[PDB]
């Protein structure tokens, strides 16, 4: 129905999915000289529990390292939010090859890949399914990936992708904190925006962090082999998911620094 | 430089490598109705000392698994041979898809992958480095492949291509028959041949088994993940290193069955 190909991809996405074209897309392009200093912004808290990571899933576009949502033992809290928000999923973005791959870009510059730990408001609503699609529903954090150095906190990530090397397998994944993952720093930039693919809901408070983390191009290589196709058919690696950076249409991105 | 690009490959290889053109090139079809029944061929014998198995190296083009080549715990004969010729090698030939990946074929039908188990003149010579341009010089035994069920033989090799992943990159490999690889049946035929890439020396006397083997559409994708570039260069994937059928020029293929 979807995907990142030119028939079915991003510049095509709105014949199904018209919010495409809405007023709060994401990604953007963060210009840092337009950026306002909030001062009300409060430093970003997670504390994660690494017993609310259950399994990696292979989504054909993706691969998804899922977490139980049942209850709060895993929150992100502060920065712009009253509420706590519940992790649920990370995942990775990346491009075609290493001079583009992330979603957000900062002063037109273009990293290798992307970070995304989502969020969603149990403070307020009593599931995923009723956050998804509110304007306060979901928190996300964004992690700009540069080429550089291997990552070795990627390392249980990258050596559980041979277990769903094709479309729909899945594994258990258990005992990771994915804080692990974040950089040093929680210096960030927020904005209102959307999920980055359909259903492309304009749900999503971003939490992009001023630091990148590391990846080789050899991690990247990884992501990349990974198998779009179902077991048995003729392998389709996953080349690509970034969707370009959208309209900022007037709305504001602060920084907490 | 060579490769099997458009550039580099097969094509334009007698430009740097003018045996290209030559009367015993490799590989050839093999046209079961021409083979010749020759009465003096006895059953290849192969035993093979697993603790002569050395290391694994990633040369760009293919992956190598190299064996200790000192003395004879590993040696081939029978069939054509009065010599007894000393393992000092495997590797694979694959295809961009699963249709076409070998490099002999059998009445014109391509399999997916070949097997190569190569050895040299113990008898003769007293090193690889002296034997490979011998026309007596090589042994090569050619194994077809065909796309199907996962091949567990297979499990020790494509488990040590993680640590090398990019070209110059070895890694120890131990204690390693490579003869569990081969198929039930060593029914062969013969012909007299060359190297199938660079340097193309017509130092070759083939061994092409009758019988094929399998392996999976996603064994065959863990072969085209290695990479042909350096460590930190952009991810270039080895998607095909299989060369085109030459010209018979008159040679007889001999059938042991
Ligand atoms: O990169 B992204 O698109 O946008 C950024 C955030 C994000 C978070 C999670 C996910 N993962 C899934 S399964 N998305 C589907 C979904 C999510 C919620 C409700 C219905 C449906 C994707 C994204
Ligand atoms: O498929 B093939 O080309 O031709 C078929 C047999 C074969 C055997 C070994 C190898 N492997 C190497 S390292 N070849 C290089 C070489 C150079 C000089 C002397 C020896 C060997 C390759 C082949
Ligand atoms: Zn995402
Ligand atoms: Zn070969």
């Amino acid at each position: 129905d979807w995907g990142y190909d030119d028939k079915n991809g991003p510049e095509q996405w709105s014949k199904l999915y018209p919010i495409a074209n809405g007023n709060n897309q994401s990604p953007v392009d963060i210009k840092t000289s337009e950026t306002k200093h909030d001062t009300s912004l409060k430093p970003i808290s997670v504390s994660y529990n690494p017993a609310t990571a259950k399994e990696i899933i292979n989504v054909g576009h993706s691969f998804h390292v899922n977490f139980e949502d049942n209850d709060n033992r895993s929150v992100l809290k502060g920065g712009p939010f009253s509420d706590s928000y519940r992790l649920f999923q990370f995942h990775f973005h990346w491009g075609s090859t290493n001079e583009h791959g992330s979603e957000h870009t900062v002063d037109g510059v273009k990293y290798s890949a992307e970070l995304h730990v989502a969020h969603w408001n149990s403070a307020k609503y009593s599931s995923l399914a009723e956050a998804a699609s509110k304007a306060d529903g979901l928190a996300v954090i964004g992690v700009l990936m540069k080429v550089g150095e291997a990552n070795p906190k990627l390392q249980k990530v990258l050596d559980a992708l041979q277990a769903i090397k094709t479309k729909g397998k899945r594994a258990p994944f258990t005992n990771f904190d994915p804080s692990t993952l974040l950089p040093s720093s929680l210096d960030f930039w927020t904005y209102p925006g959307s999920l980055t693919h359909p259903p492309l809901y304009e749900s999503v408070t971003w939490i992009i962090c001023k630091e990148s983390i590391s990846v080789s191009s050899e991690q990247l290589a990884q992501f990349r082999s990974l198998l779009s196709n179902v077991e048995g058919d003729n392998a389709v690696p996953m080349q690509h998911n970034n969707r370009p950076t959208q309209p900022l249409k007037g709305r504001t991105v602060r920084a907490s620094f």
